[PDB]
């Protein structure tokens, strides 16, 4: 009351301020360095501190965003770092933080993180433990300013833990890099997660991720009643929208309450909660927040029933349209958990509509009775698209089902940069190792959302330079429909031949120097220069000129000795694909 910050202080800490002051600035102000950040987040703590000893201190009773941004600009004061930002904060609230947020690089023009040996990381671990924490938190919110704060929190406190475990023992090497190198590829998946949640909401506004939390909290939590379900709802949009506008104190103390309320009411929601709810606070949110789906009632009636069958229904829609059609996601949703998420919302939205023009339309009951008929393709085509892929997957392996994958989008959209075609087809073809080994039944919810997450990272890395026009249009036109608008497009008849570049296939030595992950990114751009080469020429019997690739790479890798062979070799090679007119 009548502090806000003092409240927060009150609520998270003094431990967990801290660090989620330090998360707020370093997502921000991404090129700066660390010893700015500290001293601005002691800055901020003692003024908290300060407001919490006496109420009517200076003044203090302001609004979280406005010591934000008075402690943002107003102190660094700087210009070249980032430009157009000395006019950003000339505005007053709410302006000044959606001008911040527009600022924020997605994929930042920073050095990549490298991990030193174990022993000095260890040595500086126990000569400055509560620093080094800190630093850990810095990398990782300036590279992924998007980052789900609360999420952060658990992560430092995974990464002290694993510390604290290994190299005050035997065997230092051989303990730590299994555990980190778990939680790097953890923190790339619960970034680019939020980021898919966190675009929803700037992009399409508050109704889509509310009918997506309906979607997903009625397939985790059946036999529950739709109050619940919408109260659940209506608190994790809340929590989700202040993440999203830099609200890390707030979004954080927010996420606290709804897990301290779904274990309290915990008989009425669900009865896989009992181990979820017996963990720390920072590893309660995150157990709830990954539960396990709950087993469906028993016997459930037909939805046929008071949905197309009643003479009521478009007078219900007409009473009012957004608790009507969350109903239908409701229980359309608790009795098929074999569907994606975004396949529940193209359904609702078929069935939305129907309705619209049948009410509206001489006799009601002539065109809603059989809309669950018009369901049936929808269900199908995503069926049969991760039925084929996944047996294609399991007759090439990983590395060749990238290349057929990269081979495919390279055709459809030969306009997007080389390295975003190349970084999107790996992604891509990572969920054949993900979960084409899962049954049939939980094939689907984990294919889609996951093809979702990376149409989503390809969106985001198109936008700030927009050179394909069909990437724009299934982008921006539809969150749910984006998945089917990619696996829709043919070939693309325009785009010329990018013409031959004499530069792009000279591979000289090197190759057979260092780990093979990053070799193969030096054959999959080469595959995308040829592709874009010839994309009209691109039959699957002219593309066996990989064998001949793998052929000199191999000679030459066994014969690194005398590194003119490279060139020979590769020179060669060229001048023979190139008579082959492949
Ligand atoms: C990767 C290590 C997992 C440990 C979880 C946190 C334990 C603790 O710090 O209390
Ligand atoms: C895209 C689905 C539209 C109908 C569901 C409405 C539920 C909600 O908005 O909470
Ligand atoms: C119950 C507390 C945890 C819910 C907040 C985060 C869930 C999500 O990532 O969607
Ligand atoms: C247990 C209350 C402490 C608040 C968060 C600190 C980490 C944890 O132990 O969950
Ligand atoms: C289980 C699906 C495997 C990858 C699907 C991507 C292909 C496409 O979008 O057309």
């Amino acid at each position: 009351h009548k502090s806000e910050v003092a409240h927060r202080f009150k609520d998270l800490g003094e431990e967990n301020f801290k660090a989620l002051v330090l998360i707020a600035f370093a997502q921000y102000l991404q090129q700066c360095p660390f010893e700015d950040h500290v001293k601005l987040v002691n800055e901020v703590t003692e003024f908290a501190k300060t407001c919490v000893a006496d109420e009517s201190a200076e003044n203090c009773d302001k609004s979280l965003h406005t010591l934000f941004g008075d402690k943002l600009c107003t102190v660094a004061t700087l210009r070249e770092t980032y430009g157009e930002m000395a006019d950003c904060c000339a505005k007053q609230e709410p302006e000044r933080n959606e001008c911040f947020l527009q600022h924020k690089d997605d994929n930042p023009n920073l050095p990549r993180l490298v991990r030193p040996e174990v022993d000095v990381m260890c040595t500086a671990f126990h000569d400055n433990e509560e620093t080094f924490l800190k630093k850990y938190l810095y990398e990782i919110a300036r590279r992924h300013p998007y980052f789900y704060a609360p999420e952060l929190l658990f992560f430092a406190k995974r990464y002290k833990a694993a510390f604290t475990e290994c190299c005050q023992a035997a065997d230092k090497a051989a303990c730590l890099l299994p555990k980190l190198d778990e939680l790097r590829d953890e923190g790339k998946a619960s970034s680019a997660k939020q980021r898919l949640k966190c675009a929803s909401l700037q992009k399409f506004g508050e109704r889509a991720f509310k009918a997506w939390a309906v979607a997903r909290l009625s397939q985790r939590f059946p036999k529950a009643e739709f109050a619940e379900v919408s109260k659940l709802v209506t608190d994790l949009t809340k929590v989700h929208t202040e993440c999203c506008h830099g609200d890390l104190l707030e979004c954080a103390d927010d996420r606290a309450d709804l897990a301290k309320y779904i274990c309290e009411n915990q008989d009425s929601i669900s009865s896989k909660l009992k181990e979820c709810c017996e963990k720390p606070l920072l590893e309660k949110s995150h157990c709830i927040a990954e539960v396990e789906n709950d087993e469906m009632p028993a016997d459930l009636p037909s939805l046929a029933a008071d949905f197309v069958e009643s003479k009521d229904v478009c007078k219900n829609y007409a009473e009012a349209k957004d608790v009507f059609l969350g109903m239908f996601l409701y229980e359309y949703a608790r009795r098929h958990p074999d569907y994606s998420v975004v396949l529940l919302l193209r359904l609702a939205k078929t069935y939305e509509t129907t309705l619209e023009k049948c009410c509206a339309a001489a006799d009601p009951h002539e065109c809603y009775a059989k809309v669950f008929d018009e369901f049936k393709p929808l269900v199908e085509e995503p069926q049969n698209l991760i039925k084929q892929n996944c047996e294609l997957f399991e007759q090439l392996g990983e590395y060749k089902f990238q290349n057929a994958l990269l081979v495919r989008y390279t055709k459809k959209v030969p306009q997007v940069s080389t390295p975003t075609l190349v970084e999107v087809s790996r992604n891509l073809g990572k969920v054949g190792s993900k979960c084409c080994k899962h049954p049939e039944a939980k094939r689907m919810p984990c294919a889609e959302d996951y093809l979702s997450v990376v149409l989503n990272q390809l969106c985001v890395l198109h936008e700030k330079t927009p050179v394909s026009d069909r990437v724009t249009k299934c982008c921006t036109e539809s969150l749910v429909n984006r998945r089917p608008c990619f696996s829709a497009l043919e070939v693309d008849e325009t785009y010329v031949p990018k013409e031959f570049n004499a530069e792009t296939f000279t591979f000289h030595a090197d190759i057979c120097t260092l780990s093979e992950k990053e070799r193969q990114i030096k054959k999959q751009t080469a595959l995308v220069e040829l592709v874009k080469h010839k994309p009209k020429a691109t039959k699957e019997q002219l593309k066996a000129v990989m064998d001949d690739f793998a052929a000199f790479v191999e000679k030459c890798c066994k014969a690194d000795d005398k590194e003119t062979c490279f060139a020979e070799e590769g020179k060669k090679l060229v001048a023979a694909s190139q008579a082959a007119l492949g």
